[PDB]
C-alpha cells in the first residue's frame, strides 16, 4: 500500500496535509491520498482513521486504506470530481432552487448520520463537500472531528468565536447555514478579517443578540460587549428565498445554540417536502476542466 499507488495530479496542499490523485497499481481506480505529514503525535491523525472506519454512509467519504512509515501517514479515498466550493466559483453554472435543495439534502443526511453516531465534523466548509460522477455529495476532512475557534472563521459559529470550551452540535449547524447563504449568494456570507471582525460581521448582519435571544451568552470565556446593531431582514439578504427556505435559514442562524435547529429538525421541514424537489445528482451542474 506504500509503492502500490502511482502519483497523478496534485489536488491540494493543506493545513498539515497534502492530497494527491493516484492510481492504485492493482485495482486501477483513481484515488485520493491524504498525506498527513507530521512529527510529534500520530494521536489526532490516528483518531481520524479510527472515527472514519466507524462510519458507513453514502454522504460520508469512504475510507479505503491507510499506510506508510516515515515522517508521513497516507489515507486512501475514492477520488471525487469536484467540491461544492469550485461549483460555487464556476460562473458557468447558475444555481437553481432545486439544485440547492439537492446540495443541502445530501449534506444534512450526512450530518444526521454523524450526530446520531455522536461525532462533530468541527471543520464544515464548502471545499469539504465533495461530489462524484453522479452528483453524490460527501463530507470529508475529518482531521478536525471529536466524538461529542476551530472552523475557518467565516463558518465559525459565535459561541466558538466567544471561546466556548464545551460546545455541542449547533457548531456544525452554523456552518451548514453559512454554506447555504454562500450557496444562495455565491459568495462567502460573513467574511471576517479577524475573529473580532467575524463577530462584527455576524451581529451587524443578523443583529446583536439579547439575553432572551441568548441567555448564558456573557458567561462565555471570551465574551466581549460589541455595539448593538439591529440586524438585516433575511428577505433583504435573500431577495431570492421563498418562505419555506427563509424559515430554514433563520433557524440555522439562531444565536442560542440549544435553540439552534438540528439536522433532523431541519430535514423534517416543509422546505424539503415542498416543490420543487431535489435534482437527481446526475443532472446536477458540472464545471469546465
Ligand atoms: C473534467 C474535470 C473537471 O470537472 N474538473 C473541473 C473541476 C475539477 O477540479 C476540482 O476542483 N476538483 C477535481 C479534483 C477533486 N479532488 C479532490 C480534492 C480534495 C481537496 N480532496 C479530495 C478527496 C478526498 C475524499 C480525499 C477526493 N478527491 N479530492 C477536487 C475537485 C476538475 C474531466 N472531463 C473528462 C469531464
Amino acid at each position: 500500500r506504500a509503492k502500490r499507488y502511482e502519483k497523478l495530479d496534485f489536488l491540494g496542499e493543506g493545513q498539515f496535509a497534502t492530497v494527491y490523485k493516484a492510481r492504485d497499481k492493482n485495482t486501477n481506480q483513481i484515488v485520493a491520498i491524504k498525506k498527513i505529514k507530521l512529527g510529534h503525535r500520530n494521536r489526532t491523525a490516528l483518531r481520524e482513521i479510527k472515527l472514519l472506519q466507524e462510519l458507513s454512509h453514502p454522504n460520508i467519504i469512504g475510507l479505503l486504506d491507510a499506510f506508510g512509515h516515515k515522517s508521513n501517514i497516507s489515507l486512501v479515498f475514492d477520488f471525487m470530481e469536484t467540491d461544492l466550493e469550485v461549483i460555487i466559483k464556476d460562473n458557468s453554472l447558475v444555481l437553481t432552487p432545486s439544485h440547492i435543495k439537492a446540495y443541502m439534502l445530501m449534506t444534512l443526511q450526512g450530518l444526521e448520520y454523524l450526530h446520531q453516531h455522536r461525532i462533530l465534523h468541527r471543520d464544515l466548509k464548502p471545499n469539504n463537500l465533495l461530489l462524484d460522477e453522479n452528483g453524490v455529495l460527501k463530507l470529508a476532512d475529518f482531521g478536525l472531528a471529536k466524538s461529542f475557534q476551530v472552523v475557518t472563521r467565516w463558518y465559525r459559529a459565535p459561541e466558538l468565536l466567544f471561546g466556548a470550551r464545551m460546545y455541542g452540535v449547533g457548531v456544525d449547524m452554523w456552518a451548514v447555514g453559512c454554506i447555504l447563504a454562500e450557496l444562495l449568494l455565491r459568495v462567502p456570507f460573513l467574511p471576517g478579517d479577524s475573529d473580532l471582525d467575524q463577530l462584527t460581521r455576524i451581529f451587524e448582519t443578523l443583529g446583536t443578540p439579547t439575553e432572551e435571544q441568548w441567555p448564558d451568552m456573557c458567561s462565555l470565556p471570551d465574551y466581549v460587549t460589541f455595539k448593538s446593531f439591529p440586524g438585516i431582514p433575511l428577505h433583504h439578504i435573500f431577495s431570492a428565498a421563498g418562505d419555506d427556505l427563509l424559515d430554514l435559514i433563520q433557524g440555522l442562524f439562531l444565536f442560542n445554540p440549544c435553540a439552534r435547529i438540528t439536522a433532523t429538525q431541519a430535514l423534517k421541514m416543509k422546505y424539503f417536502s415542498n416543490r420543487p424537489g431535489p435534482t437527481p445528482g446526475c443532472q446536477l451542474p458540472r464545471p469546465n476542466c
